[PDB]
């Protein structure tokens, strides 16, 4: 029902066994080295139109949870930036680690925060997102590092939500929650070719990683680890860590917004 997950004998290591794409030429995250970051003047700025975006409804996925957004039409979308087309807002989640010190995806120069938020986007130019999770173009993927320090107002709905959520596919009405309040000031960004960071792991994403960090508490992070990766009437186990560390670059360049 969800056999992969973070722990020793499911975790991130063992993925190819399910899921051979694991050990793909394109897989997320990657530790992003600013010194070989490439600048592409072709590059746009980001277009986030989140005005119009309506969430639904905030779901435990059996890894993390997800913030669900009407696509049903062009509510909440994402253009520009390294992209073509018009991408849709679909959900967003997020990625934490045990302690602090660590939880992001992708790294900076192997820097690590104590979490990251993906907002995930699929291409319109293919009427579903499953489609378009299997085209190259087909889905978009913004990522924002948590960086430990000040407590972070925005992320207190979604805090509050969690305890409605504790176990494996649990689900709570999770209504007027506006995406682009979990968003940085500037919007520089890094750019690479990638994956989806949990199985199946498809390699269908334009990453769009910003260098902008927003922040969390201290405090709010343990709240993160709260929940359950576990479904009611099984052994708890508390969803401590659920990141993939940084794969293999390989024959990947990563741009960088301005520069
Ligand atoms: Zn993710």
């Amino acid at each position: 029902s969800h056999h992969w997950g973070y722990g020793k004998h499911n975790g991130p290591e063992h993925w190819h066994k399910d899921f051979p794409i694991a050990n793909g030429e394109r897989q997320s995250p990657v530790d992003i080295d600013t010194k070989a970051v490439v600048q592409d003047p072709a590059l746009k700025p980001l277009a986030l139109v989140y005005g119009e975006a309506t969430s639904r409804r905030m779901v435990n996925n059996g890894h993390s949870f997800n913030v669900e957004y009407d696509d049903s039409q062009d509510k909440a979308v994402l253009k520009d930036g390294p992209l073509t087309g018009t991408y849709r807002l679909v959900q967003f989640h997020f990625h934490w680690g045990s302690s602090d010190d660590q939880g992001s995806e992708h790294t900076v120069d192997r820097k690590k925060y104590a979490a990251e938020l993906h907002l995930v986007h699929w291409n319109t130019k293919y009427g579903d997102f499953g489609t378009a999770a299997q085209q190259p173009d087909g889905l978009a993927v913004v990522g924002v590092f948590l960086k430990v320090g000040d407590a972070n107002p925005a992320l207190q709905k979604v805090l509050d939500a969690l305890d409605s959520i504790k176990t494996k596919g649990k689900s709570t009405d999770f209504p007027n929650f506006d995406p682009g309040s979990l968003l940085p000031n500037v919007l520089d960004y890094w750019t690479y070719p990638g994956s989806l960071t949990t199985p199946p792991l498809l390699e269908s994403v334009t990453w769009i990683v910003l260098k902008e960090p927003i922040s969390v508490s201290s405090q709010q992070m343990l709240k993160f680890r709260t929940l359950n990766f576990n479904a009611e009437g099984e052994p708890e186990l508390l969803m401590l860590a659920n990141w993939r560390p940084a794969q293999p670059l390989k024959n990947r360049q990563v741009r960088g917004f301005p520069k």
